[PDB]
């Protein structure tokens, strides 16, 4: 059986802890030398990624444990630099297990691609045409990925939105609904974009400019949610019951000021985007995602909710995009992201958003208990 | 004396690039050795700037070139693992060179330190008091910290802020305006927020709950302007006019729509992110001032600006949070970070918030030119990135993949498609 539960780390070496996880992962030997020594990533495999390379830089790699995701243990690497971040989501991950971990759920994988239609003079009319044509531009931007529609992925519907009054004139924007299964989808996305525009300008009569996805991925959104109880809570100063007052006045202050708001989810995102790193996936991607989905309301706010049930648990929820590939992009170039991410042992993309989506949830947690509690 | 020019860097070799970067910026050989090797960060480093360490993971590190801010070259170092995102900072960094490179400005390195305070049931009456007290709170703010005192930084302002109706009852929220110098600041600004609870407890008569820094660092702003002639956006298959007038069409989808304003901010953060991870900076709350200001006029937008000038140039300009320090966190503890630094010549950090922003305006007109210029149907260049990629072996979805990244990279060459390729197939 898979066990999130890390026996003593803190008192371990390195590279006990390196063993621990190559002999509970069931790493290969040359994946334990892999890690033994420094430059997996080889010179030659950077220079082909990115330009103008001349090293590599390091970020340190660890691990939080305790995490349990939907029944099932997982472990979980994280590529940060910050002192604190993945002590916080172990410990908050333990504390989880105490109901039985976290509950999450999500969207299918699906991604926007924005057409940008110029010229139209009549955009209100035209969006009609397009989407009376619906049919023909999924079949048109579904030909070419064999792939990925061979997995049930592909393009599943489109949306268009009118722009009548902008200072370069009307834009009749087309949404091209997309299922990218395990990948994060941008390029894949782009190219099914680039490939309707001949005719999207047939049908609009109008003149298309950017083909191009939108990081705004709300139609991929990961949900987790943990429950604590006061007994769960409880330390030896102050009580559970304490502890959970002090919790939702520090989420209620995210909840209604964008300066602490800010705060609070760039804590959320101490706990994402080193899984993002660490994985291989573009964590600006993911960076943004989250941040513009905490402003949909008008507001920048909070992007989890703290609460209690009805008999006085604790309870947090998180909901937010999660654009992010189990293939594609550097998921399964770079050594140490496909070891990452087979240390994990994942079947889907959407498995690792919703894993992500708790981490961000537990490292909340982490910062709003010690901010309570800490005295004055 | 300092040039940022990279000539023939496409051509050379990581070692080759690597010992130009030495001799360029006159490192020690005990700073060319750490960048000769693998494993700069050793491992018992590493296990005391985070917990739980087992290794180190490695970012391709590659460097911009070209780049001149207020008049002064400026080498870029650049951590990252998207393709093409060094490359288009690099070409229009180049292109803005023609006007002089860019123009950039900051506001004082002004953090905001959060003071939380519940239970006040008059708590606008209370802020009138606590406002009152203003200067016995900053000097007790600005007891702790002779160094930072000393160098000119310190409390210099609080501000008060009331929620007087929310579910836990009214909310009285003291802000300290603190100058931190060339740190980021987090640490400084949390210690004082600690330091003036329980002053702030008897003034208000409250319980102070959360003391904590805000990531909004609006008052931390970093600006970078550039402007781009006709004449030098010119292509062979394209006028500077029509691009200029792309990229317009471009910049006001952002401007109107949260869907493409998040893609448009993402491309800034694309070149803003991999400077502040080599240098050692915190990248989330980078990420998370940026953000949150995109939206601080109530819509998520841009947090750049695309316009002409009155002869016809283009112009582009951009303000956002920047807070980033030289002292503290990772930036002195990696030897990297540190040598990254060097590399940069920074005097400081306000310094390396402005070159960083005029990264992240590059970014953004290097993704806002290919996407308006883009052809519909794939033009010459498109067609001879294909052969390029198929004379040096591409096969089934390689080829497209490859001659993206070629094009992408203005590097449209064999060799470039080889080390491409084989990047590919070591999926
Ligand atoms: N603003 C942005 O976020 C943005 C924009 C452009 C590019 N990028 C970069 O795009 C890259 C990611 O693009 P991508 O995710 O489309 O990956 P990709 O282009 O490397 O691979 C996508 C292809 O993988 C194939 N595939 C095989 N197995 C699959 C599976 N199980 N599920 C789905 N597809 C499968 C499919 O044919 C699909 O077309 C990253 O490097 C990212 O940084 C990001
Ligand atoms: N949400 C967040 O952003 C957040 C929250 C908590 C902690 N952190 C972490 O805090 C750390 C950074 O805080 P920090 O910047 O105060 O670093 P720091 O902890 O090293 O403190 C800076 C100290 O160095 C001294 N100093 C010496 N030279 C100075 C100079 N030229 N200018 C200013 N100060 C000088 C000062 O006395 C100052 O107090 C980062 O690691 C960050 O990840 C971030």
């Amino acid at each position: 059986v898979a066990d999130s539960r890390l026996p003593n780390f803190r008192a371990l070496t390195p590279a006990q802890r390196r063993d621990f996880l190559a002999d509970a992962c069931g790493l290969s030997d040359a994946e334990r030398a892999l890690l033994a020594a420094p430059g997996a990533l080889p010179l030659a495999l950077a220079d082909g990624m990115i330009e103008n390379v001349f090293g590599s830089f390091e970020l340190p790699l660890g691990v939080a444990g305790n995490f349990r995701v939907n029944g099932r243990d997982v472990l979980v690497p994280m590529a940060v630099e910050e002192p604190s971040v993945v002590a916080a989501a172990s410990y908050m991950a333990k504390l989880a297990r105490e109901d039985g971990g976290f509950q999450t759920s999500s969207t299918l994988p699906l991604m926007r691609a924005q057409v940008q239609v110029l010229g139209v003079t009549d955009p209100h009319g035209a969006r009609l045409a397009v989407l009376q044509a619906r049919a023909q531009i999924i079949e048109r931007a579904n030909s070419r990925d064999k792939v990925l529609i061979g997995l049930g992925g592909g393009c599943k519907d489109i949306e268009v939105h009118v722009f009548p009054d902008t200072p370069r004139g009307p834009m009749l924007v087309v949404h091209l609904i997309v299922d990218v299964r395990d990948a994060m989808g941008a390029n894949t996305v782009n190219t099914m974009a680039e490939s309707v525009a001949p005719l999207v300008e047939k049908i609009t009569g109008g003149s298309v400019r950017l083909r191009i996805l939108s990081n705004l991925a709300d139609l991929r959104l990961a949900r987790a949610r943990v429950r604590l109880t006061p007994q769960t809570l409880a330390t030896q100063d102050r009580s559970g019951e304490e502890i959970i007052e002090g919790v939702l006045d520090a989420y209620t202050f995210a909840a209604i000021d964008p300066y602490r708001a800010a705060t609070h989810n760039k804590g959320i995102m101490n706990g994402i985007d080193p899984v993002i790193v660490a994985t291989g996936n573009d964590w600006r991607a993911v960076e943004a995602g989250a941040h513009a989905y905490a402003s949909r309301s008008g507001s920048y706010t909070s992007l989890t909710r703290w609460e209690k049930d009805a008999g006085g648990a604790l309870v947090g929820s998180i909901e937010l995009p999660m654009p992010v590939g189990l293939v594609g992009g550097a998921t399964k170039t770079h050594p140490l992201a496909r070891l990452a991410l087979k240390i994990m042992d994942l079947q889907s993309a959407q498995q690792l958003g919703e894993i992500a989506a708790a981490v961000g949830l537990a490292q909340n947690l982490g910062a709003l208990r010690a901010l309570a509690t800490e005295g004055i």
